[PDB]
């Protein structure tokens, strides 16, 4: 095991593969192409820490997805590692995994079409045996399929932003993916709508840079915790949720719920209303985890 | 970090601040006073461990704090402890958290104003920064909001109780705050009506003097789990919960669950027939913290 | 506790007892007999590991029970532990813990009677102190109520299987119960119909041996984590879930999940379609409890 991390070592010393945008294009009422890379990204976590990370396009998580539901999705995988394979799981699709999810070689691409029937904030993330390793070194991210026929609460949302929570582990250590707490815990958002942030999972950006509101409005989150290996008890200080739908399925309607367990991999919307100026922590409620990281603040003023 | 604990140690050294009641009274139709201390307070957590717990009024978890949806709370914290300062922090309310849960210094009071617009059974706690080491040296509690409308099943209950379950560390020590299973896992319970028990989180008290119930009872508790860290599988051996709801929220109902998933903070409200004579265990089922001393008793008589 | 460990491996030290079948039978249209053993028998959990279980029947996790609603269970426990005293405790029925799930005597046999008037996928276990003990050497399994009214999904259910969770520890460790991370997570399959695969709790056989099924197939699943001691984020690769009971009460719906959250003992019915032919992982999305065993495979073919 530590032989291979050895030999891995090597074999990404010295690579930081600069980001790469997403590309997506819409080519036919219910078909949608994709374009990602896997790719070796130095990404600081905390701060004064580097991590390595195993990426999609050079982000950890990696970038947002956003489709329709009843999309059919043409993905194509280019493969920029320049040892190790990498594929693609997106949750939100149906797809044989041993034949859909399989693995792309070093400097090589593939292609893989399935569609996104179901309505919801799905993880999506690396494929690849051993996963754990994959996802821990950071091939983890979030694709939202849109409802064909709304959220009944639509008209009262004011605004909205996409959270991730992700862990941090020691690098590329296998015995610590499996064995040991997390090193950190941390938030990330990524863009929507042109002007929104899009961050990395690290344990400063949000609290540097807070999510932006106006006073009395309607906040939706799209949120997924994609692990690898913790549950997320989500809650906004200072505010309640109104409404919460589970995987971010209409059908899956709670109200009223102050905190939203999530298991690895789960995801929800969650709507609240800021009715006081000021700044508004966003937690998991697992208070070792908040404090190795896992605070997001929202900044809220009367303008 | 441990020069500061060493520092606290000389601080705290010999403190030990007898418990002060909670005073509330009503105001108005729609408005409550309360008012809270936070206070430095030996507890014994299990037979021959004393912990100096970091508390509200002297309990860890706090006091029962009870009112009605709509109320909107004039809340006042008297802070007791010669050399930390602390907050209160209720999910019940909505608040600026930058304005209303700040912290208010040693030997001074502060006064805040906020509604608890909806109905459920929320944690409190302080929220003075780092709030993994106020919140696990013991400043925890529940908050109950009646719902104006009650919960469908209110005609059919015959008793009720309140169960908190918290967990406690090595004593004032971060690194094991952040990075330690919990030394001790337990369930409190706080008087709802004249009589009843109230009773803080220790590993034994709820075993040596069990709930008491009547022979074909259904029995309601508003359960919480305040963490800070752990998940809680809440379970009553010998029955199953007829009805639940997730945060007590009426509209939040499931039926005929076997054990209730509760996120750190969460909660919820289940009620459940006890319908032989005998001793009901109340677990979390993760067995591992039952052992650590999460199990209180239900002693169900004829009479 | 150590010295205990001893002795108790001295006391068990050479015996290995072969599985005893499951004895079933109905004696009126709400009545039925159930007889199971407690016995000691080797386990081979993972390749080169072997565990002396403490089993139900010479099973880890045990044989399947399965009712209707409504039936009084008329249950016998032949313990054939030289040493240890049992007991059972179903999740499924209302009954005195203190005088229905007591303690049977090495080499004695008790009888016990109740009801199980509640539809859904049950946890049972010893209730033998320390439970941490009886549970974490083996002895858990499931009980399956079947509703009186079935589900409404259950026209569109084209095949079923039965999956459990569970963890192995360091063996008969108290201390590693309590404190430590599980060595393995594992899961089983057990029989609903003839022809149907019968597994223990290993890292391997349901990869070496997956789970059948033909392409177009919804498939059901009545699954429960047992634990001891962990929750789950019951996942399958490829799908989605197109409904969820909780704890398979028909009541507990929910629709469209990619990732069901069980707590330690949880149970739900799940239900998705397999559109494509393939291998089809089904994990806990924790992944490091995967890595750790937690992985079953389901292989879809066109015939
Ligand atoms: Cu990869
Ligand atoms: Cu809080
Ligand atoms: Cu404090
Ligand atoms: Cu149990
Ligand atoms: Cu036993
Ligand atoms: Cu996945
Ligand atoms: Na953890
Ligand atoms: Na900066
Ligand atoms: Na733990
Ligand atoms: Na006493
Ligand atoms: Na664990
Ligand atoms: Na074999
Ligand atoms: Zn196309
Ligand atoms: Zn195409
Ligand atoms: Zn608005
Ligand atoms: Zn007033
Ligand atoms: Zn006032
Ligand atoms: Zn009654
Ligand atoms: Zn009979
Ligand atoms: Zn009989
Ligand atoms: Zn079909």
């Amino acid at each position: 095991t530590q032989q291979s991390a050895a030999n891995m070592l090597a074999a990404h010393k010295g690579v930081n593969q600069a980001p790469v945008p997403l590309k997506m294009e819409r080519v036919g009422p219910h078909d949608v192409h994709i374009e990602m890379t896997a790719q070796i990204t130095d990404i600081e976590i905390d701060k004064g820490k580097i991590y390595k990370a195993w990426t999609f396009n050079g982000q950890a998580p990696g970038p947002l997805v956003v489709v329709n539901e009843g999309d059919t999705i043409h993905f194509t995988l280019k493969n920029m590692d320049p040892v190790v394979p990498h594929s693609m799981d997106f949750h939100a699709v149906h797809a044989s995994p041993s034949k859909d999810f399989i693995d792309v070689m070093p400097n090589k691409s593939g292609t893989f079409t399935y569609p996104a029937n179901k309505p919801g904030v799905f993880m999506y993330h690396c494929g690849t045996k051993p996963v754990l390793q994959h996802i821990a070194n950071g091939m983890h991210g979030v694709i939202i399929v849109k409802p064909k026929n709304g959220y009944p609460t639509d008209k009262e949302v004011d605004r909205e932003y996409v959270l991730i929570q992700n862990e941090w582990y020691k690098y590329n250590d296998m015995n610590d993916f499996q064995n040991g707490v997390p090193s950190y815990v941390v938030f990330s958002s990524k863009a929507l709508k042109p002007g929104d942030p899009n961050t990395n999972g690290d344990t400063f950006t949000l609290k540097e840079k807070p999510l932006l509101a106006k006073v009395g409005e309607k906040i939706r989150l799209y949120i997924n915790n994609v692990g690898p290996n913790e549950v997320s008890s989500f809650h906004v200080v200072g505010t309640v949720f109104d409404d919460v739908y589970l995987d971010g399925n209409p059908n899956n309607h709670l109200q009223g719920m102050q905190t939203v367990m999530l298991p690895a991999s789960g995801g929800a919307v969650v709507e609240f209303t800021v009715t006081r100026p000021g700044t508004y922590p966003i937690v998991t409620h697992q208070f070792n985890h908040a404090q190795k990281g896992a605070v997001a603040m929202l900044k809220v003023t009367e303008t």
